[PDB]
């Protein structure tokens, strides 16, 4: 038996972009209020309360390429 | 018994942008408002309020290739 | 047995863009009131009140190639 796993990548991904600018993000500009009164809790509480975990991503690229390869026997 | 694997590439993925811009989000400008009274809870509570985990991505190109190659004898 | 595997790819996936902007994303604008009052709860709890997970996405290309070679003997 024989295997050539041969595979040949000459690939290419390309971007080109002449200005990339003026991006606003404003989450949470509104008003939050939470009021609580005579709650029970009898497991674990998790709260997160505001403005949280907000992404602004901005690349000037962001390309990808995944390649996998995989051979068994 | 022979196997020859070999797949050849030259593919391109590709942008060209002259201006990328002028992009506003703006999440949660109105207000918000929760009121608890005499709840009661036997179990485990995640609570979320206000603007979380939104997301602006801009990227000048996010041009993607995904590329699996498999072989199983 | 031979097996000559020999797929070939020359192909392109292109985009050209003259300008790209002016978006606005304004989700939850409104208000929001939650009121709770005398609520029994046995069993878990997940809540997310406000503006959540909103998604601005705006790629210069945003091009995609999926691809898979399989081979099973």
């Amino acid at each position: 038996v024989q295997i050539v796993y041969k595979p040949v990548d000459l690939s290419k991904v390309t971007s080109k972009c002449g200005s990339l600018g003026n991006i606003h993000h404003k989450p949470g500009g509104g008003q939050v209020e939470v009021k609580s009164e005579k709650l029970d809790f009898k497991d674990r509480v998790q709260s997160k309360i505001g403005s949280l975990d907000n992404i602004t991503h901005v690349p000037g690229g962001g390309n990808k390429k995944i390649e996998t390869h995989k051979l068994t026997f």
